[PDB]
């Protein structure tokens, strides 16, 4: 589980440092969190865990759920935010994030 990974509490420090509205950032989320400084297993084992419908990428609703992954009652990302998401992710124009992307943002 994504409990297995991170630290819960540098879980509750990366949810507290985006509470408010369009101030979530995904470089800011990764490094607070921990993830960035994961190995390459460990992140994908993350990505499957937000995966929700096992596609292999992240798309549609998946963004907006994203925090709700760690913390069932996180809020939802704004439309604003799934687009940074998207913007920071993406490099092959399919409007998805795969395994290897999410990989290369994570260590960005
Ligand atoms: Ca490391
Ligand atoms: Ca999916
Ligand atoms: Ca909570
Ligand atoms: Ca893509």
């Amino acid at each position: 589980s994504i409990t297995d990974i991170l630290s819960a509490e540098d879980i509750a420090a990366a949810l507290q440092e985006c509470q408010d509205p369009d101030t979530f950032e995904p470089q800011k989320f990764f490094q607070t969190s921990g993830l960035s400084k994961m190995s390459a297993s460990q992140v994908k084992d993350i990505f499957r865990f937000i995966d929700n419908d096992q596609s292999g990428y992240l798309d549609g609703d998946e963004l907006k759920y994203f925090l709700q992954k760690f913390q069932s009652d996180a809020r939802e990302l704004t439309e604003s935010e799934t687009k940074s998401l998207m913007d920071a992710a993406d490099n092959d124009g399919d409007g998805k994030i795969g395994a290897d992307e999410f990989q290369e943002m994570v260590h960005s």
